[PDB]
């Protein structure tokens, strides 16, 4: 690792070797150059220490069956080092480490000497700016930090809730850069810029803000100058040895501004920053940074639900809880590639419950237009001041100034990133007077401007106010109408902001399973769906799939074999996650308690999981992923699993007109049974929605029958297809049995008359185009080529390379399509070419009712 001496340079340390404090009995050695580390183990940046073992050999994948619980972690109970060297040509500028992602806190060495204590570096998300020029020389200078463990409970850091199973080491570590920089008299810090734009979005007004701190020995003059938004700026102030002041930039407006937008609404326009600190005529520090030109709101509406707008357009939140890697491991493709996944789904949202992402998650969020909801995480020690017999330890006095810190230093990273939507200063519980006055105070003083949210509960916080958000659950197996449930007002139906729910299991793919648990874990799993299943939770409640397995077997039927119990789950899931999104679509222009807001739990899992996902941890996609997606078509129709009413939803930013919906009914054994066609439909922009027909009581149906939902634009186009297996036994609810994360069934729809559907075709074609962009596109045309009055029900298309293996990430425009008789679809998969690995790409087509194929593509 060599370091310039440039004025502004920031540098990130690439990578570490580590061990055991238990190998090291003096601690000052470490740091001083030519200190001996035979046996420690090279990691990249961003490591937690389980991860670097990982990384070099040390335990096997913990993603597959129980391996994880073979690692020890005894180990991890006592603090582990992170060393580097640092080549230093030139000492003539200052040097700084800054750095934050330390688990749980650090003694910081430099050459010998012990820089801070762990009573100063403390708490994942503090940031620190270490002047470590008093120990620098030229050559080969030494870095350690001597890292101690982590407890959730006990640390203001990250835990893992009961979402899966605990890391060996509790996330122990450094999991984001450390920067050494270099710099003059005078350091730059903390440059931003507020922006408020007028209501009709045509103007703006941009206060750049700017620190210089003079760590030299004598009084300076220095001139902060350089660009905003195209246009200059410069300001000169006088600063005392040892002084730090912010510079306050004279107001700059900014005509016909790009606007920052979600995906879909306009463009995802960012200005640049771009200042640099001088004295005596020549630089000693700069920094570059990015900033949107956006509005948002979050007020309670008059039910008193959470209610967003950006840039004044009122949005239902349709999105996911979103979690980094169960070590922290990094990837910046990786992050784009979820968050990618987030706008194939339709989906608008993320919510993060606490785990903060690094800068380049939302970079990228801000690139893509998804909208972000970052804050504390619930239950642990966060919550623990006011969260009673919950995990996490009450508060001592040297919490105070770590959480408070902690918000400064998020404030400072987030209020630039126009993603940001609020900051959620309470998950589960808001904080009390004190520590919500302590988060108020750090948020105004980085002039952090966007809505805090109290709690993701119902519960409120004695400055802030009331949340307009609801935790009531579920967290599993509940039946599609439960979501059209509004009667219940301590239950999760679709009304007020629902913060955090889902069904629960969500088995993923066949392909995903078979790299995550190993045949007798399968077995067990369709046998025994009450057996606990490691790859579910930690948590006694979710250990099993208890719940799923009986609703699986009551709803669908007896599971045969493996097969048959994994492509009932993918039905079950898909018409469950279709139902809860579609219900809060719905009910989103209700005029009394409307739903104002959708976060399924999970967008996806911090590793191989059984539940709680809409995409697994391998990027494939199952029955949860294109159910969520069919829900969330930006043109679509729908079916209402209480009252059988045909809805149309417009997701965009305009009203559509002259739309037709066509509602049909069939038997299992192809008979039509029912037709409705409603011409001239109109629907508002933005989530608005409009009635096509209520379908009545028809006579004749079988038990489980098929509704197929077409809408065609006035141009004639099919603009969304949504094919519903239904029962004339109706699902019910036995909801004085309720508890906190679910409502048992009094009676159960019957949909096994799907085991019995006749064997229909399909008719497939394949071409790829490998484009300069370094992606293909894969074009499949299917066609039911049946020759009776049976349709291909739910057809599955996955590009896979010669071998069979799913080729991922990928991006389908449509999927799990289904097609009656002579009906052709043309469907599209995106995906890097180099991720075919040198195969050339072929499509594996499955459907319930016409076996599998794979065609050369
Ligand atoms: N905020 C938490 C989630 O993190 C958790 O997964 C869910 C199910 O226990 O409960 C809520 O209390």
């Amino acid at each position: 690792l060599s370091v310039g001496a440039a004025a502004g340079n920031a540098t990130p340390i690439p990578g570490y070797v580590i061990q055991s404090s238990a190998q090291v009995s003096d601690d000052s050695a470490v740091s001083k150059p030519g200190f001996p580390t035979s046996g420690w183990y090279p990691v990249s940046s961003r490591s937690t220490v389980y991860a670097g073992l990982l990384q070099n050999g040390k335990y096997a994948d913990p993603f597959y069956s129980t391996n994880m619980q073979n690692v020890p972690a005894a180990q991890f109970s006592v603090p582990w080092w992170y060393r580097t060297d640092l080549n230093v040509d030139d000492t003539s500028s200052r040097t700084y480490l800054d750095f934050s992602g330390v688990l749980s806190k650090a003694d910081v060495w430099v050459n010998g000497t012990k820089v801070a204590t762990k009573d100063q570096v403390n708490g994942a998300y503090t940031r620190h700016d270490l002047d470590i020029t008093a120990q620098v020389h030229t050559g080969v200078n030494s870095v350690a930090f001597k890292v101690y463990p982590n407890d959730p409970n006990r640390d203001l850091s990250m835990g893992w809730i009961d979402w899966a199973q605990t890391p060996p080491d509790q996330n122990m570590g450094i999991v984001r850069d450390v920067l050494v920089r270099r710099s003059g008299a005078v350091a730059l810090r903390s440059a931003h810029v507020i922006q408020k734009l007028n209501s009709a979005l045509d103007h703006a007004d941009l206060t750049v803000k700017a620190d210089v701190r003079n760590d030299s020995a004598n009084a300076v003059q220095t001139t902060v100058a350089g660009t905003v938004a195209g246009k200059p700026i410069s300001q000169t102030v006088s600063l005392a040895a040892k002084e730090r002041k912010t510079v306050t930039f004279p107001l700059v407006g900014l005509d016909r501004p790009n606007v920052w937008w979600p995906a879909g609404m306009g463009g995802q326009h960012r200005y640049d920053l771009d200042l640099t600190a001088s004295v005596g005529g020549t630089p000693s520090d700069a920094a570059k940074s990015k900033f949107g030109v956006r509005d948002v709101k979050a007020t309670l509406n008059s039910s008193g639900g959470r209610q967003y707008s950006v840039n004044g357009k009122p949005l239902l939140i349709r999105g996911g809880g979103y979690t980094p890697d169960l070590f922290l491991r990094w990837n910046e493709t990786a992050a784009a590639d979820k968050l990618k996944y987030v706008l194939n789904l339709g989906l608008n949202t993320v919510r993060l419950e606490g785990h903060i992402e690094p800068d380049e998650f939302f970079d990228i969020a801000d690139d893509l237009g998804v909208l972000t909801m970052p804050g504390w995480e619930c239950c642990d020690k966060w919550e623990g001041q006011v969260n009673g017999e919950e995990k996490g330890e009450p508060w001592v006095e040297s919490d105070y100034p770590i959480a408070k810190a902690s918000m400064f230093s998020e404030a400072e990273r987030l209020r630039d990133h126009p993603s940001v939507i609020s900051f959620h200063i309470g998950s589960d519980f808001a904080p009390d007077r004190r520590i919500e006055q302590g988060y108020l105070d750090a948020m105004k003083a980085a002039d952090f401007l966007l809505p805090v949210i109290p709690a993701a509960s119902a519960r409120p916080s004695p400055i802030t106010g009331a949340s307009g958000m609801k935790m009531n659950g579920p967290y599993d197996y509940v039946p599609p109408v439960y979501w059209y449930d509004k009667s219940q007002k301590d239950r999760g139906g679709a009304w007020s902001f629902n913060s955090e729910t889902s069904a629960g299991v969500d088995i993923p793919t066949m392909d995903t399973l078979k790299r995550m648990m190993s045949a007798s874990e399968l077995d067990t799993m369709w046998k025994n769906p009450s057996a606990k299943q490691y790859h579910r939770s930690s948590s006694d409640t979710f250990g099993n799939l208890k719940l799923f397995g009986d609703a699986l077997t009551k709803r669908y039927g007896a599971s045969a074999n493996l097969n048959d119990f994994v492509r009932k789950a993918q039905l079950s899931q898909y018409e469950n996650v279709r139902a809860e999104f579609e219900s809060h679509s719905r009910n989103y222009t209700d005029s009394t308690n409307p739903s104002t807001g959708l976060i399924y739990w999970m967008l996806n899992s911090p590793w191989t999981s059984l539940h709680w996902q809409l995409f697994d941890a391998y990027m494939d996609q199952n029955g949860a992923y294109y159910g969520a997606k069919k829900a969330n078509e930006p043109l679509h129709i729908q079916y209402s699993h209480d009252n059988r009413s045909v809805v149309v939803i417009n997701q965009t930013s305009n009203a559509v007109s002259g739309l037709t919906a066509t509602t049909k009914l069939y038997n299992l054994d192809g008979t039509e049974k029912y037709s409705n066609t409603k011409t001239g439909l109109s629907v508002g922009a933005l989530g608005a929605k409009a009635t096509a027909v209520t379908v009545p009581a028809v006579s004749g149906l079988s038990t489980t029958y098929l509704a197929k939902n077409v809408l065609t634009d006035s141009s004639g186009k099919e603009v969304s297809r949504n094919v519903y297996w239904l029962s004339t036994k109706a699902d019910t609810l036995n909801w004085g049995g309720s508890d906190w994360y679910y409502t048992p069934q009094s009676a159960f729809a019957d949909l096994s008359g799907l085991n019995n559907l006749g064997q229909s075709a399909v008719g497939a074609t394949a071409n790829s185009v490998a484009g300069a962009d370094g992606t293909t596109t894969t074009t499949v045309t299917l066609k039911n080529t049946s020759g009776g009055r049976l349709p291909a029900f739910y057809v599955d298309s996955k590009v896979v390379d010669s071998a069979g293996k799913p080729v991922l990430p990928v991006e389908w425009n449509d999927n799990a399509v289904s097609l009656w008789p002579g009906e052709t679809t043309t469907l599209t998969a995106k995906y890097r070419t180099a991720d075919l690995k040198g195969s050339k790409p072929s499509v594996r087509i499955s459907g319930w009712n016409t076996g599998t194929q794979t065609v050369p593509a």
